[PDB]
């Protein structure tokens, strides 16, 4: 099973994602803000990381930039309310492997998680 | 009259702000994205600058950081949908003189424009 971290402060959305991921073959840990996410990412191995764009302590893009500075190169998917092409490009340049605008498709998110897991062996 | 630039890509909100400002004694120029705002700020003198948090080409915080790097110290008010205290603090540390969460009060915005104009003689 892919091992994935999901970081969002919206507990309903986080629970929804976790339920759908574990329905499929994806073992999922939830972090409810950027501080907990940073800690978990630095003390556990994940195959893919799914990060919401806005949470307490560290927003998603800021956490991603910290990770890439730390030479943590785990595949990252950003979930963001900033839906312009310019903001998608900024998220990708910041080091994300994909960038899904909200409202997002859970089916697409699961497929992209699996694609990234397959690519990173 | 205070001379003020208002930057937002939402034309209805920009027009509303301009109407209320000019009703009061505030001469107002509108810029509809961050590129036009940057150009106008570098080619005109303004007493106060009101910047929306998200627009094409340059978001409000990024424009503010560019301005403060350029040693342009004109008072800036940020209008933002990011309403947590943490995000307000980040906006202030980025160089803004005030930070109003949306939905904002036009009456408060006018009063704060006038306070900043009075303080900068
Ligand atoms: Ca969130
Ligand atoms: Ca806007
Ligand atoms: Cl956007
Ligand atoms: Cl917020
Ligand atoms: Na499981
Ligand atoms: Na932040
Ligand atoms: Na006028
Ligand atoms: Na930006």
């Amino acid at each position: 099973n892919p091992k994935v971290l999901v970081a969002d402060d919206d507990k309903k959305i986080a629970q929804f994602i976790k339920t759908k991921f574990e329905e499929n073959g994806i073992d999922t840990t939830v972090a409810f803000d950027g501080k907990e996410a940073l800690f978990l990412i630095n003390t556990n191995n994940y195959d893919v990381i799914v990060i919401d764009w806005m949470m307490p302590y560290l927003d998603g893009i800021s956490l991603l930039k910290i990770l890439r500075k730390q030479n943590i190169n785990t595949p990252v998917i950003i979930l963001s309310a900033l839906d312009s092409t310019e903001n998608k490009i900024e998220g990708l340049k910041s080091g994300s492997d994909d960038y899904l605008t909200k409202p997002f498709s859970i089916d697409e998110l699961i497929i992209r998680v699996n694609i990234l897991y397959k690519r990173t062996k």
